[PDB]
């Protein structure tokens, strides 16, 4: 057993705060806000050796990443920026910071209660997106 074996899994959308405002703040124009801030993603999570994977589906996009913790890697965004990603695990959050532009994105993602809760921070802006088990 190891590092993220509470994230692994299967996980859904149950609730979003805020996410226009974050978009907003990010630089994601407005049919893309409006689309993107209707989907219902489907995440999972997966651990192999030192890699970890999270894939989102969804009816707007499908993403995916693999990253070994502490080593940046090039990211494709579900609003289409083109990052430099690097994500770490502080006591027991993984911490995902995107630059892209001259501009900087931090997501967390953390174990709470049954839920995984992603908060996402833009200058100022929060967003708060609550998964549940699939
Ligand atoms: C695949 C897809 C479609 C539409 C929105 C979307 O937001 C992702 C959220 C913001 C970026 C960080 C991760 C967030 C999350 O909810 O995991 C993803």
């Amino acid at each position: 057993s190891h590092m993220c074996d509470a994230f692994v899994g299967t996980w859904k959308l149950v609730s979003s705060e805020n996410f226009d405002d974050y978009m907003k703040e990010v630089g994601v124009g407005f049919a893309t806000r409006k689309v993107a801030g209707m989907a219902k993603p489907n995440m999972i999570i997966s651990v192999n050796g030192d890699v970890i994977t999270i894939k989102s589906e969804s009816t707007f996009k499908n993403t995916e990443i693999s990253f070994i913790l502490g080593q940046e890697f090039d990211e494709v965004t579900a609003d289409d920026r083109k990052v430099k990603s690097t994500i770490t695990l502080d006591g027991g959050v993984l911490v995902h910071v995107q630059k892209w532009d001259g501009k900087s994105t931090t997501i967390k993602r953390k174990r709470e209660d049954d839920k995984l809760v992603v908060e996402c921070v833009m200058k100022g802006v929060t967003s708060t997106r609550v998964y549940e088990r699939a």
